[PDB]
């Protein structure tokens, strides 16, 4: 099974990385144990959606391409290693973002930096190591692969887009004209930058490149199948599915219970440019806008409750259903376009969409 | 002149990175200005020793190798770009280490995260971007170069060694047998791990790979001159010069005035495994060891003054002069060995040593 193979490769990559630290980096057993626990705590426990997408894409191509059995195993092992590069990249982001945001919980457990024997002093460097491990994996497992350069160059571009998206995300509540390293950043009072286009820019860079584009293209690269798809369609369909995925997450941060969500949602307190805030501002009357301005971006629970009450009374379920119906049309249109060059890849995209649409 | 060329390339790399953010990453002018100021503040103001080493190594080879003028300019431009990759890598380290350590000053100015309009929330991601910029430079400027893969693989290995060295450094005051993510880390009471071999391990990984090995090998790679030197000698001479460089820094942290140093030294308060602490423990009597244990790793200025008094009374200048005389013998021995295959490269190493020995 796909999952069973994916998790087995985790054991092999972990053993490789820790054994190399022993043989080449003069690590002592206690520090190797610290790093093993750090890797398990930060990389495991999620659904592995991103990593599994590489595996699923590669499985789609194996079903229709002639290969020796040893080659089928090599491609699947490459898809698992590539999937783990993305999961470790995500682990790097989550560790650093939780420190950046002062987050309390992640995957129902404390954020890594909050573990007693970790602290921010270690955790920032642990997050750096998680990303360095992605490059050590690539150079070791893909040393002789024809796709090595394309995969490293794609991974680098996606990682950079993600860091730019993090900048767009954490500065989304400030007025662009007031950004200045020398001056403490006040929260916007006009919310003029809470628009659908600005929100789409945040999401495109902060989430879509590493969550959808990267696993899909990595699946194509380990399959030596990129010159079989129209890359502009892959980009357009990744950015559409990714935006939809983030809109679902934005809704959950506010309305999904803390136990089911795994963390207490703070987008309102943090004054984030969320789908709820943008969509609310896209339909509110003057009085509702004024009430939103007087309560948004404050830690005070009474003001948070006012914002949640404005969202609930604003019937945002109607806007969400209208957005969803539109995304369904556009995603189906793009899947259809993907069938011209590759019905196999289009089917993999259909599965990725189905898995996103239902969660 | 070498410096004039190096700084001119900074302008070109900066323009390239910011223009690409505009044309490909949908950046707005205010965020591009934030990032320009972040790049200038974190990358400029130092001596550019690491970056200049790549340039100097490449200049050494140009003096003895036949090339068209356009090729000489291309090699020098490649050496400057490669030098800037190392300076930006250092900038990434300094930004994250200052956050990790809660440092106040850097290069006589506040640490980046302390700027009013930055904050840790942005600065951790700014440090990530600085390292991502090193990869964007490499893929853009060296796209068609024969040395691209060797340079990227070397850079990745050095960066990973550095992050491992940071882990060794920040955990150097804890007992290895007590490292555990679940348990808050107490400072050692026995100081059994304050040994010359353990100190050499910290320094080798945290400093020597990125400060000496990387600039020397990058100089060889942009010169297409690696298969002209014995790589085991380059590694041995980089780790010797690097260790000497770090011992000088350790002495300065304690005895160099805060104004000349640029920051208030805190190695004693931080209980760092410094050359002074290891060397002191290598010659102290039982009473002196007991006094050191009762005062080391405490923020209290009276206890700090006791440790400084123990160091001053311990005549560590004698140990330093004996260490220096030994390093002089060994570095000269390695330079001599380097002349068998390349008198040109040995001369570049002699210059690197001279520049380290005098500062
Ligand atoms: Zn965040
Ligand atoms: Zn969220
Ligand atoms: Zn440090
Ligand atoms: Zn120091």
């Amino acid at each position: 099974a796909s999952m069973e193979r994916f998790l087995s490769v985790y054991d092999e990559v972990q053993a490789f990385l820790l054994d190399q630290l022993q043989s080449k980096y003069e690590i002592d057993p206690n520090r190797a144990r610290y790093l093993r626990i750090m890797m398990d705590t930060t990389c495991l426990g999620g659904k592995y959606f991103r990593g599994m997408t590489v595996v699923n894409v590669a499985e789609g191509f194996l079903a229709v391409t002639q290969h020796d059995e040893a080659t089928k195993e090599r491609i699947l092992h490459d898809a698992c290693v590539g999937g783990w590069m993305i999961e470790f990249l995500q682990a790097h982001y989550l560790v650093e973002d939780d420190i950046m945001d002062g987050s309390v919980m992640r995957r129902g457990k404390p954020c890594w930096y909050r573990f007693p024997g970790v602290t921010t002093q270690c955790a920032i460097n642990d997050g750096i190591i998680l990303k360095s491990w992605t490059q050590i994996m690539a150079w070791h497992y893909f040393a002789d692969r024809p796709f090595l350069k394309d995969l490293l160059c794609l991974f680098q571009k996606v990682d950079y887009a993600t860091a730019v998206g993090q900048m767009y995300d954490v500065t989304s509540m400030c007025d662009s004209n007031k950004l200045d390293p020398e001056v403490a950043q006040p929260m916007t009072t006009d919310f003029a930058e809470f628009t659908p286009a600005i929100y789409k820019r945040i999401v495109k860079y902060k989430t879509t490149f590493y969550t959808y584009l990267l696993p899909l293209v990595m699946g194509l690269l380990v399959s030596e199948a990129a010159a079989s798809v129209e890359m502009n369609l892959v980009e357009r369909v990744a950015h559409l599915i990714g935006e939809y995925f983030q809109v679902q997450d934005d809704v959950m941060d506010c309305f999904t219970p803390p136990e089911q969500l795994g963390k207490v949602g703070t987008d309102i307190e943090d004054a984030k440019c969320s789908w709820l805030a943008v969509t609310f501002l896209g339909k509110a009357n003057a009085a509702q806008v004024a009430e939103f301005k007087a309560n948004y971006g404050e830690k005070d629970p009474a003001k948070v409750a006012v914002v949640k009450r404005l969202y609930s009374k604003a019937n945002l379920q109607a806007d969400f259903a209208a957005y969803e119906a539109e995304v369904v049309r556009e995603v189906e249109s793009l899947i259809e376009q993907l069938k011209v060059k590759s019905p196999t890849f289009a089917e993999s995209v259909a599965v990725v969409w189905e898995k996103t649409h239902k969660r």
